[PDB]
């Protein structure tokens, strides 16, 4: 009965200057979910297992399939097209994170992280529903099912934690960037 809700981000004009470095945004958005699923063990592994904690992706940047960087591109743009979708302007001016906490946002955007996070989960949720995915009790990779296909005010609040930090971190790597972020009149 759950069809996800997702908007239309491709009217949003996008900075040229700032998909020239979709490279740098997406790439550290993997070292900073690198780092926090390696600090609880998980290692690396050509196939997945929960249980044995190991995962495919778990590796350098590069070391992921072209074909999974070009998606890990694709969900942090459509993340600054949301910003963008929210009236807002943008302008030029081991696993290593970086010192992104520095970097002030402005109120009016932390307050609507929670449209951002949710639009993140109705996109991932629109890819895998149209690939053959369910939602299920519990996950299965054969079967095709996942318990976060749920609507996003059903999530679990720890993960609805998770979305809007780790979208507005995608967030804040950009003006790290030097890439201007304010409200639009």
């Amino acid at each position: 009965d759950y069809i996800p809700e997702p908007m239309d981000l491709s009217l949003v004009d996008l900075p040229e200057s700032l998909i020239q470095l979709s490279e740098r945004i997406a790439e550290n958005v993997h070292e900073v979910w690198a780092k926090a699923r390696i600090d609880e063990g998980w290692t690396y592994g050509e196939k997945r297992d929960d249980i044995h904690k190991k995962h495919p992706c778990l590796v350098p940047y590069d070391e992921l399939p072209e074909e999974e960087k070009e998606y890990d591109r694709n969900t942090a743009m459509n993340t600054i097209k949301m910003v963008k979708k929210l009236g807002f302007r943008i302008e030029k001016e081991i696993p290593e994170p970086m010192d992104l906490s520095l970097v002030d946002l402005p109120e009016s955007l932390i307050q609507l992280s929670e449209r951002i996070a949710e639009n993140v989960h109705e996109v991932w949720a629109k890819a895998r529903i149209d690939e053959g995915w369910t939602y299920g009790e519990k996950r299965d990779d054969i079967h095709k099912k996942h318990p976060c296909l749920v609507p996003y005010d059903e999530l679990p609040e720890e993960e609805k934690e998770y979305d809007r930090n780790t979208a507005m971190n995608t967030i804040k790597m950009v003006k790290k960037l030097g890439f201007r972020i304010e409200k639009e009149d």
